[PDB]
């Protein structure tokens, strides 16, 4: 029923590893959520942050719901 925790991904990218690395969600013009253990936040306005936690598979695209929805 929690949907809204699902972890998301928007701007994906790997380094060059084996396996290789890959983080996602690189820059937040927020906050993140409960899918970074590890990520830096700037408390100002606009607000900054950043996760650099790290995966093996890069989530899928955010904006759930229908499909794209602002373009």
């Amino acid at each position: 029923d929690d949907e809204s925790s699902k972890p998301c991904c928007d701007q994906c990218a790997c380094t060059k590893s084996n396996p290789p690395q890959c983080r996602c969600s690189d820059m937040r013009l927020n906050s993140c959520h409960s899918a970074c253990k590890s990520c830096i936040c700037a408390l100002s306005y606009p607000a900054q942050c950043f996760c650099v936690d790290i995966t093996d598979f890069c989530y899928e695209p955010c904006k759930p719901s229908e499909d794209d929805k602002e373009n």
